[PDB]
């Protein structure tokens, strides 16, 4: 009675709404015959989102610990990832994000408002013809542009930072390449610390040298892996939201109308995609360290927990029978959890929220009339499982 997820993304929609059905604590299997649970309602997402019994450190993991799981499986990078504060639980997580929070604080990313505005309309001075690839041409470069200048990385580095991330996130990138192209950023990363130690600035690498709670501040290995982690967490998943917006719109066109008429704001847009088609439809991963009970089920000690994020996106107990529609003005007295929740929650949510508030006003003010120059039936995800991206938004600017 065990769901397996399509490592081709083949059908999201119908394997969300079978994650939906095998109840809150559902049976799967990861590619590879990896088998985990998934939490695939939003009341039980949260409860074990807040409960210490379920922790990042893979040495929980049976599974793992009595070496039935290949090393060379090909989730493995998610599931036993390098140090940083992903994999963290408890009093060393709390210590990770106090530090984090003082240096990507709401007010540093309200004052990239006018940066990502430039950034915007100088993308969109680039887009020319009759139909673009909306992702490849905008969306795409925007979230690199804005980290890059939030992180304070020399402007000289642009050209190949572009290089690196299109290799970092590519499906076909090789595996000594890979190796290689983690080095190169790191070398970045480093170089930008060292170079914002000797002289201090109004950027995120400052402010995370400068992070300190009673004399306790972030090392360099620290500063690096936040650095790499965020560029890793929020490069993919911002470029899908603005992707997702579009496509969206493009698909309920009497809501289009309204947000272009100025009846509906374009935050209920962002929101309402974020609820009905996150970016990111499953997260790895957690380990009970002790018997959890989930609804009538118990997520037994030792076994794996992923999130379902997409799935649970559309729960009719948390948004009532709309939940499985797109609707920009819907009222919910349960706000989407596409963030997370509790200690692990995105510390990236207002910078996202931020590059999708800017980039879509701009796009349909530069294009009022886009639409989508190919069936929405025609549009396919990448064979990422974790993920909600597509391979590429064909638009008629018109
Ligand atoms: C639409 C865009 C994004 C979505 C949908 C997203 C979603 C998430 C979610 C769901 C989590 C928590 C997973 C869990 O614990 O179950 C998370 C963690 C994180 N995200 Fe975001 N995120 C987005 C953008 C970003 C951005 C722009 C950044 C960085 C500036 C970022 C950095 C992080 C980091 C560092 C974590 C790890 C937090 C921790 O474990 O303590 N994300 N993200």
């Amino acid at each position: 009675t065990r769901i397996a997820l399509d490592p081709f993304v083949s059908d999201l929609e119908a394997e969300s709404a079978a994650l939906r059905a095998a109840g809150p604590l559902a049976a799967v299997e990861l590619p590879g015959g990896v088998p985990v649970w998934a939490v695939t309602h939003h009341a039980e997402a949260k409860k074990l989102l807040t409960d210490p019994r379920l922790v990042k450190d893979i040495n929980v993991w049976g599974a793992w610990q009595r070496g039935e799981i290949a090393p060379d499986w090909p989730l493995i990078g998610l599931a036993n990832p390098g140090r940083s504060m992903l994999t963290v639980d408890g009093a060393d997580h709390r210590r990770m994000r106090t530090l984090v929070a003082q240096a990507l604080t709401p007010r540093r990313v309200e004052q990239m408002r006018e940066r990502i505005t430039k950034l915007t309309e100088e993308l969109l001075d680039r887009l020319t013809g009759e139909v673009v690839d909306l992702k490849a041409d905008f969306a795409y470069p925007l979230p690199m542009y804005v980290v890059a200048d939030l992180m304070g990385i020399d402007e000289a580095r642009l050209p190949r930072l572009g290089e690196l991330f299109e290799k970092f996130f590519s499906t076909q990138t090789p595996p000594a390449e890979v190796i290689a192209t983690l080095t190169e950023l790191a070398g970045i990363m480093a170089e930008t610390v060292a170079a914002k130690r000797a002289a201090p600035g109004d950027d995120l690498t400052s402010a995370l040298i400068l992070a300190s709670e009673d004399g306790d501040h972030l090392t360099d290995a620290e500063i690096v892996s936040t650095l790499q982690l965020m560029v890793a967490a929020g490069h993919e998943t911002t470029i899908s939201l603005i992707v997702n917006a579009v496509v969206n719109l493009s698909t309920h066109p009497e809501q289009r109308a309204l947000v272009l008429s100025g009846e509906a704001d374009w935050s209920s847009v962002v929101e309402e995609t974020l609820r009905y088609s996150t970016p990111t439809s499953h997260v790895l991963i957690r380990f009970a360290t002790e018997d959890v009970p989930v609804g009538d089920k118990v997520l037994p000690a030792g076994d794996a927990l992923i999130v379902s994020y997409g799935a649970l996106g559309r729960d009719e107990a948390a948004h009532g029978p709309t939940a499985g529609e797109f609707d920009i003005t819907r009222s919910t007295e349960n706000r989407h959890i596409s963030f997370g929740h509790g200690p692990h929650v995105c510390p990236g949510a207002a910078l996202s929220r931020l590059e999708a508030g800017v980039a879509l006003p701009a796009l349909y003010a530069r294009f009022p009339k886009l639409d989508l120059a190919v069936p929405a039936a025609e549009l396919r995800n990448k064979p990422v499982v974790t993920q909600n991206d597509l391979f590429e938004l064909p638009v008629r600017l018109g």
